[PDB]
């Protein structure tokens, strides 16, 4: 009996899937399928990740070999930034299910609240940051609401069982809410010790919208790290709080990290490409982070973001998260 | 001084808050602040001294001190009057109460929408939403409020339109469908809030930035907003006072000058003939690149105007 959260959208969700992000193309299609066979069932796929192709060819290995039927995986792709569009939606969900080899996704999300300028899909797919001139952005005025209503549409057909967003603040989210028929189903936010947004999190999840955490591990380069305004931030797997926690209970330092966000109803999505800790990673749920732990790791929050659009182009700064 | 707003009129980039001005003294306030030199006045719908303003203000223009079109005269729509059917009748109700014939800048006060509440009901009906204390809203797109907005400017009762509280994110949103881009936006801000990317944004699409609460917090309730273990008042904070020594300045001169020196507009109130002229001397003296680091170290995210603490049952998220 793997956990699970039940969606306002009447499906359920895996609380522990697969992360498909940063997935090599070349080891891909293996890797999932060798994590069906482990037994994940939830894999978090993207439009912009370009490895789509290879997912479905693990997901289709899977299904063929008997493994699975289709109703017990949770398949999540996002509609990029190029395809807000609402006359593009669509087509960027016929897009996702050509490439992956599916009838359906189960849930589709708004990928960030940025909208690009339409790259058609022959010129460049991923179209990533390209906008048609060279290294130039360009971007398209269609309201978010006008791009969430496009989504409902989707769910209408069946084509995607549930909506949702991705990287949209609390405050974007409560004026999306005054438009919408369907409210999303799921949120999914960069979300760990150093980025805990802890009034976001209330607010979402007491409006019935999951929630599903990406990079739970924290930064963990130069750069990431250099987002801190602090003196001298460790990464999380050395951070004396989460160390003496997971040495307390016999875990490693990604396992209490991990179980930090889905012992709070958190959906999370971790990668591996290593037997033992893609069965760690799925039995994350064994034990118990006690109230005091809990006290312990939120003094560890300090706005610390290092997947922010701000930093992509620098003529026209994307201020989402300012 | 002043800006040149991107609807092609100017605003003085030094004016009188009328937010918290006592009913009793308002009209001589103001009508004191307009002979010393203030041309723009900051109302609100919710401040409930619209009618005092207007006293002192049509007080002065019945003396000839000043002309009409010399004065700037802002207000806000409150949250209640967010529905579009709303929006031209609550303009309408702030020129009855101040007795002028148009406003020169009328701002959506904060991105939230409460239920409506009939004038005669009660006004200004604050956080009264028609059921005792219980909070109500409305599910009225931000973008729909501001298409009444720009609806406003073709007839002339607000010659400009802006926003208030509003976060980069949803600007960045509310500019995909909006025909007139907001000529202002009003926030709190000073040195323990200096927001630096939604202030680089926002001015980058020629809007102007109005700042209030440019002293920070200076009360119990104020201070304990702050994460850190004893904040001081900025009046005492040594950064503060180290710049305002060497140039021979009060610490309040130089939390000013630290929002005007960067083209954003103040609204100080006093009662004080002296300080009231001394906070129209905008260029009386110039931070340095270094002040300006200095000063941006003091950043820590304290804000002590939430919306978050109004409604216990229902938070609103507007910052969070």
């Amino acid at each position: 009996h793997m956990m699970s959260i039940k969606l306002n959208s009447g499906y359920e969700m895996p609380l522990v899937g697969f992360g498909c992000w940063k997935v090599d193309n070349a080891t891909c299609a293996d890797t999932v399928y060798n994590a069906i066979k482990v037994g994940y069932r939830l894999f978090d796929a993207a439009m912009d990740y370009g490895n789509c192709k290879e997912i479905g060819e693990g997901i289709n290995r899977a299904l063929d070999e008997g493994l699975v039927a289709r109703d017990e995986l949770f398949i999540t792709s996002k509609l990029w930034n190029s395809y807000h569009d609402p006359k593009n939606v669509e087509l960027a969900l016929k897009k996702v299910l050509s490439d992956m080899k599916l009838d359906y996704i189960d849930l589709f999300l708004i990928h960030f609240p940025i909208a690009f300028k339409f790259v058609p899909f022959e010129e460049k797919y991923p179209p990533a940051f390209y906008c048609g001139d060279g290294d130039n952005f360009h971007y398209e005025d269609v309201p978010l609401l006008e791009t969430w209503k496009a989504m409902e549409k989707l769910t209408k057909g069946g084509k995607a069982k549930s909506i949702g967003i991705s990287n949209f603040s609390a405050a974007l989210i409560y004026d999306l809410l005054r438009g919408a028929e369907i409210k999303p189903a799921v949120l999914q936010i960069e979300h760990h010790p150093y980025l805990q947004q802890p009034r976001l999190i209330e607010y979402v999840q007491s409006q019935g919208i999951a929630i599903t955490a990406y990079s739970s591990f924290g930064p963990q380069s130069f750069l990431e790290l250099k987002h801190s305004k602090a003196l001298d931030t460790p990464t999380l797997f050395e951070h004396k709080t989460i160390t003496s926690i997971a040495d307390k209970y016999k875990k490693t330092p990604a396992q209490v990290l991990l179980r930090w966000a889905s012992q709070r109803d958190i959906a999370i999505i971790p990668k591996s490409n290593n037997p033992d800790r893609l069965l760690q990673n799925l039995e994350v749920n064994d034990f118990n982070l006690s109230k005091e732990d809990f006290d312990e790791i939120s003094k560890l929050d300090q706005d610390l973001r290092f997947n922010n659009p701000w930093d992509w182009d620098t003529k026209n700064r994307i201020p989402i998260f300012a």
